[PDB]
């Protein structure tokens, strides 16, 4: 049995919304950890070639140029290849459309097992006391986080992700 | 600069003698260190407590220490100074274990929050996108060797809880 974890975040133009300018992602397929997980974290930030005027580096790797015609094809393959999948995404809605407007059409991959917004998670956890606890101690640190890279958007929220589903699982093992 | 030592505890009592302390786990992560990645910073501790003095650890080497000793060693890893999150899974549990090798975690005043992931993981048990990803953990079944050893339990719980906050954080920006 394998599953591939997917975290995808996508940045549009502030002056144009219609220019998709990079994409990040963020691949751990489990098939290659059956053990320690985060080492097998692969990433990728995508920087369009046609929009690399549009306007951080890339921690986890080095940024790519692709062309935008050539940019389907790419998340196509990450995506389809059919093993399952489970995307990640954080504002599911605004990464969906920017995905549709690269040309490739989510609607047609068959191999979707779970789709998973940290948007809605965190959302639920904003009346959380541990929660809430985690939020005073960040934002007494003010840590100044290279930030709005699409790549580091992508790692970030499947380690956050992956980290909490094998400790939740862990724990309740015993 | 402003700096905070998250410090993750757990603690391991005999099977059939919940008065005797079998394993300390500690998982350390000091910000000052990063002001590479957040979780390479992570130092992780194990410690079979030996009662006298004359499955494995993933993260380390285990230490033996001898009853007497534990608590100090709790202490120094706390204690004074700057500011301590304290990490625990089943928060009443551990403090018991700790209260009962001589140490007070309670009466340190360095304490600046105390997280209990159990709460957390009770709440999170009626989430949809949580629900999800237990559904796709419990298809897969990935057995996780020495899943009950005190110092690996102390990491998971570390990782989960920072990789969260630091999400939480940077998405919320
Ligand atoms: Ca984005
Ligand atoms: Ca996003
Ligand atoms: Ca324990
Ligand atoms: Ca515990």
């Amino acid at each position: 049995k394998s599953v591939v974890f997917v975290a995808i975040d996508l940045e549009a133009y502030e002056l144009d919304q219609s220019i998709i300018t990079e994409v990040g992602l963020a691949i751990l397929d489990t098939a290659e950890i059956t053990k320690n997980w985060f080492d097998f974290i692969k990433a990728r930030h995508i920087r369009v070639k046609e929009f690399s005027w549009a306007q951080e580096y890339f921690d986890f790797g080095e940024s790519e140029f692709i062309e935008v015609a050539k940019i389907a094809s790419v998340l196509k393959e990450t995506i389809e290849g059919k093993r399952p999948v489970v995307l990640v995404f954080h504002d599911q809605s605004q990464d969906l459309k920017y995905i549709r407007m690269l040309g490739y059409d989510v609607a047609s991959a068959d191999n979707i097992l779970e789709v998973v917004d940290t948007r809605e998670m965190y959302q639920y956890l904003s009346r959380s006391n541990n929660a809430s606890k985690l939020s005073n101690v960040c934002g007494y640190l003010d840590i100044p986080w290279n930030m709005h890279n699409a790549g580091n958007d992508a790692v970030y929220t499947l380690q956050a992700m992956m980290g909490l589903a094998i400790d939740m699982r862990q724990k309740s093992l015993e």
